[PDB]
């Protein structure tokens, strides 16, 4: 998957991929985005605890909570509820988009 | 691919996939999603005109333009100059989101 | 996904797909094979049962079952015991490739 | 993607992909398969020459060539004239398969 939505959480070891890019919330509260082997980007929060978990939250704010749901790292972009999506994109970036401005209303359960 | 982004445009016969589902701007001016044989949502643009594409500008709106490039169908939703993306979702639903409000900066041409 | 690997099954509705094509196990007990809304290949097996299952077996037989357990479709392609794959190609064939004749074996639980 | 067909190559830098799986054809002539960003196998060729290529031969031979056209790796598996498929699997594991049993028919151009 390239996207993280809005009410979602990534797990210890779960991930985002696309194509030699892969965006990982690893084991050690690390988040970090690599290019194969070769880290570009981190939250810089590695050895602070174990097993935190990632959340694309509904006011859009990406935030890190630790495994007493504390935040240890945040996007600083809490705002209006409404629908965000956070995009492991093909150009290497990692965006947060939102609010949904537009749909044709077909989703699913 | 699962999304559009601005800038981008799809040309005739070109799409959108996740699954089953299939986003597609048809040589016959339709835009139509599919679920699997099924078409689900259009713009009822077809026969029309020939050859059409699909734009998802920078100022918000995705747009159908004609082959004399004179707009068919729109989102109308043109605003703010930025950053914004058209996604064919894993729920079945089409949705645009913008504009960006936090990104790594990792990005590469 | 892309591939059937042997000891896997498609139940009803379930299905393989790459990019625009869809390889699906229908629950009429068709085995069809579609270009966004167009069909280009079945087992014609339509109308037959309800709720039948596709098989890619350990001896290279790939077979749709009825619910009472009996073959109504195979390919013919029975023979050595071995590892095998079903794969719907970027180039819109459906093919079955094997034995395995070489691996890493760095495959993990 | 994850599979290189029988006729095809991967240039420098060129690879697979699947998931936070990566089997890329090194600019230092070293195929790896690589875990997110650990290494788990390789041809142990790094350092040997610059711009190597991997190549899935009709023969059924994966073969890693220099730049003067001579192989310095092969999985030795070359043997009677047809189609083959290389693929990285879901499971990690990096498998040759073939020849071909069966087929739809239904390749485009
Ligand atoms: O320290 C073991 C750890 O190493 C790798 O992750 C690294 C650490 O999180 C940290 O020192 O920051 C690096 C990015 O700046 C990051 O790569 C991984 O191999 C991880 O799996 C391992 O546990
Ligand atoms: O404010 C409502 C919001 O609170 C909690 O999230 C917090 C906010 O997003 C924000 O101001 O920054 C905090 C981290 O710096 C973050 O925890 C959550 O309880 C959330 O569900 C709630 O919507
Ligand atoms: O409107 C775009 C939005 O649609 C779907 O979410 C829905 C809305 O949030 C809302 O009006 O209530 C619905 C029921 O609670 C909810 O499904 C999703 O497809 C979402 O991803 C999308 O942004
Ligand atoms: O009319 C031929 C046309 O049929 C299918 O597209 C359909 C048309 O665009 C239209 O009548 O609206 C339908 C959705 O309401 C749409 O499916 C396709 O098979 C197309 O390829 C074909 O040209
Ligand atoms: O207004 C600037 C904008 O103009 C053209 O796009 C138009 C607008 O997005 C909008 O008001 O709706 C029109 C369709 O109803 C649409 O054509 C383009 O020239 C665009 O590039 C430009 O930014
Ligand atoms: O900022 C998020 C944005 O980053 C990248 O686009 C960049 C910006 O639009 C801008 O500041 O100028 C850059 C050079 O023109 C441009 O690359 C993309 O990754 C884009 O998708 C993303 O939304
Ligand atoms: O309406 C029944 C059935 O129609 C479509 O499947 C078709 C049938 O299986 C049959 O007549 O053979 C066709 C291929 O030759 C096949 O398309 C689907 O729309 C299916 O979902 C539906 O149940
Ligand atoms: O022969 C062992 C095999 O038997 C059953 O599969 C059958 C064979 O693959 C083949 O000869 O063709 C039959 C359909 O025409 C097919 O059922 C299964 O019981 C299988 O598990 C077993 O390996
Ligand atoms: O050898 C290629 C083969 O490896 C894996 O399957 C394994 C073998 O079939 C065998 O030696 O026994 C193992 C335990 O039963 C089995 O995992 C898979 O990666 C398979 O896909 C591959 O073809
Ligand atoms: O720094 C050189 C090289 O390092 C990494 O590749 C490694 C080498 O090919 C070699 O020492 O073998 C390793 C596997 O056993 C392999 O990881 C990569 O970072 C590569 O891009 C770089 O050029
Ligand atoms: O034998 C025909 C074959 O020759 C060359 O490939 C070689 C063979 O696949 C094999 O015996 O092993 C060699 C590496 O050890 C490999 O080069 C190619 O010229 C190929 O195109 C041809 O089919
Ligand atoms: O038969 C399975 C095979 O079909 C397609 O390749 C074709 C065959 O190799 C052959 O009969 O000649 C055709 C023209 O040279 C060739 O396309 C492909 O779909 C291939 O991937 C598949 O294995």
């Amino acid at each position: 998957d390239n996207i993280l939505y809005s009410g979602e959480t990534l797990s210890p070891g779960e991930f985002l991929n696309n194509g030699r890019y892969v965006f990982i919330m690893q084991e050690d509260c690390n988040l970090v985005l690599y290019d194969v082997d070769k880290p570009i980007w981190a939250t810089n929060t590695g050895g602070l605890d174990r097993r935190c978990h990632l959340s694309m939250q509904s006011d859009g704010n990406l935030v890190v909570y630790s495994p007493r749901n504390n935040p240890i790292w945040a996007s600083n972009t809490g705002g209006e509820n409404g629908n965000y999506v956070c995009v492991l994109q093909k150009d290497r970036n990692v965006v947060i988009y939102g609010t949904a401005r537009w749909a044709t209303g077909t989703n699913i359960h």
